[PDB]
């Protein structure tokens, strides 16, 4: 049974003052404590370019198909010329029309944010329209795939609240089977990009999450277990001038602020 949302007004005001004083940054964030109900929403409902954070919803859709016998973990996926994308990933250096186990592809999509792997999954699951429908079914309202990855131009959309609320659902054991849930959380704890939200956590805390960076937007979303027994979900997105370190630093500062507040409470 999940407590009622209970906004920490004072922490929320502090965070609001911190984001608003940064010229040329536009930030949105949502945190929810599963034990206390403590919430923070500073622009958490606003729509952002998703960047790679969209790979987290695609992962859930993947495992949904597995659960429903529509995809198998071991079946061979083809890296067709038309699925090959630049930027992050290792699959792009392999021979065109070589093949990979579906689970290997799904893992690469998340752990190293492989854009080729991602377009292979989007294709395997029936395309952008099909996935968009699924996202709406889960209550994601502004989570929308418009173009293939890496989508440098920022056309694919989501919201901090969408990303956190899906993770809350998964955390509480909704949508996916037990086995698929536990696989997804394992995968999400082995990403190589841990410089945003995890950088604000204290010693011994763990986090399942997924980052995104297209230069003009940086973000991160997932779920934190604190050594005191507490759990919360977290999502933050920042619009910035191209590669501005201040955008990434802001995410660390807000992560730190929230983590420390929950230790006190
Ligand atoms: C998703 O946003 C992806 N971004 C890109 O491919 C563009 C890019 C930007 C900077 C360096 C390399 C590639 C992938 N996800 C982000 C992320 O998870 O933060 C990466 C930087 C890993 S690439």
């Amino acid at each position: 049974t999940l407590p009622p949302e209970r906004p920490l007004t004072n922490l929320q005001q502090q965070i609001q003052q911190l984001v608003s004083r940064q010229p040329n940054l536009t930030a949105g964030l949502y945190f929810f404590n599963l034990d206390s109900g403590a919430s923070l929403n500073v622009g958490g409902d606003q729509v952002f370019p998703a960047a790679s954070t969209i790979k987290f919803p695609i992962l859930v859709a993947f495992f949904k198909a597995v659960d429903e016998g529509r995809v198998t973990l071991q079946e061979r996926l083809t890296m067709r010329p038309d699925l090959i994308a630049p930027e992050a990933g290792t699959l792009q250096y392999q021979k065109p029309n070589s093949q990979y186990a579906a689970l290997e592809v799904a893992e690469l999509m998340i752990t190293i944010s492989d854009n080729t792997a991602t377009n292979m999954i989007i294709d395997r699951l029936g395309g952008a329209a099909e996935l968009n429908q699924q996202f709406q079914e889960w209550g994601l309202e502004n989570t929308v795939i418009n173009n293939p990855l890496p989508d440098m131009k920022g056309t694919n959309t989501t919201s901090p609240r969408d990303l956190a609320t899906l993770m809350l659902k998964i955390g509480q054991g909704e949508i996916l089977s037990p086995r698929s849930r536990d696989r997804l959380l394992d995968i999400m704890r082995r990403t190589v990009t841990n410089t945003l939200l995890p950088a604000g956590l204290g010693k011994g805390a763990t986090i399942a999450h997924k980052t995104g960076d297209i230069g003009i937007v940086v973000g991160d979303a997932g779920m934190v277990d604190m050594p005191n027994g507490q759990r919360y979900v977290a999502a933050m997105m920042v619009k910035r001038p191209y590669n501005d370190p201040r955008g990434s630093e802001l995410i660390r500062q807000v992560s730190r602020m929230v983590y420390q507040a929950f230790e006190k409470l």
